[PDB]
């Protein structure tokens, strides 16, 4: 449990969940200025999804409250003037207190993952998640996923990482992934991911 | 049933369907230049949804093939340098052959709407009005004004009914794009009804 003052990168149509390392294309000037503060300092940064992908310059009201604390590990330039930035999402963050300035900066609380005392149900849910995800991948039609990613999921045995990684790979809406991010209770989080997977499997099987 | 060369406006996260008049916020320079060509000419324009909302400078491959032919009705220069444009979409368009230039321009074929098996269509229409009333009743997120819902209930044109419901529903771009691309009327009505019934099951699930 920490409190950090970090620059904030708004994500138009993406939710980053902890335990994921992903490249983020960064086109907007204010997002770029947030990246260079991070790289010039401790490389810590907040990533927060927008409520509306079409908003060009989001204010605090345009952003969800919860995001992730991430590490900026390296940045690259592309033929375009955008920056591809590799980010390591570490933990959920409640990003509340935005500070006036030329770009988005805020103080937020970074949250530990609390393991429930009902470990037995969680262990069953973990096995139900891996089974449901394997069928989701087998019966999905538009899903991009490499073999090594699929074996990582099946080899993960922590529930918190398993839920977060599955939610990252699945093709759910921002609002649906945002709710996974905001469910701190682990068994409720596992049951939401499983409900969404079963829902899509039902829909896949009809056709 | 004509082929026209018009400027094209890419939409990041919106699908426009015929029979709708909607505001379009226009931030990108190429989108702004495409609007003013329309305003300086016959005010006709193509609106095409992007496949990926995060793409800043879409190429033809970044766009769906089908869009709408619309009339630019008014433009509001906003303080942040954006253009709010009111557009009335009037017909489906297959936007195929994009033209070299500083912004998106393309030739596309505009398709008029022509009621098949009137017996099934009538059943689907009545089933649609009922499902929509409950969809509106059992969502939890949707903002519809009274005049809009009574417009739905009084409409007896099937094409207008399907397109208007798809406009109001909170479905993804890909799902609404599928409504746009179903030119055969009975298949379109059966898709809209399936999506509403699908959502009705999930709403009562809680």
């Amino acid at each position: 449990h920490m409190r950090l003052e970090l620059p904030v990168i708004p994500l138009r149509n993406t939710v980053i969940l902890p335990h994921t390392t992903t490249p983020v294309d960064v086109g907007r000037a204010k997002s770029k200025r947030a990246v260079e503060e991070a790289m010039g300092a401790d490389r810590l940064i907040f990533l927060v999804a927008q409520r509306d992908p079409e908003v060009d310059d989001p204010a605090p009201d345009d952003l969800y409250t919860w995001g992730v604390q991430a590490v900026v590990k390296q940045a690259m330039r592309l033929p375009d003037g955008t920056l591809q930035v590799m980010v390591e999402a570490r933990a959920r963050a409640q990003v509340t207190d935005y500070i006036p300035g030329p770009y988005l900066r805020a103080r937020g609380e970074v949250f530990s993952e609390i393991f429930p005392i009902d470990e037995a149900v969680v262990r069953v849910l973990v096995e139900e998640l891996k089974e449901a995800f394997e069928k989701y991948v087998a019966n999905h039609k538009s899903l991009r996923l490499d073999r090594y990613q699929l074996e990582a999921v099946k080899g993960t045995s922590d529930p918190a990482m398993l839920a977060d990684t599955i939610a990252y790979h699945a093709t759910w809406t921002v609002a649906e992934k945002q709710e996974i991010l905001e469910l701190t209770d682990l068994e409720a989080r596992l049951k939401k991911v499983l409900g969404l997977l079963s829902r899509d499997l039902e829909r896949f099987e009809l056709d």
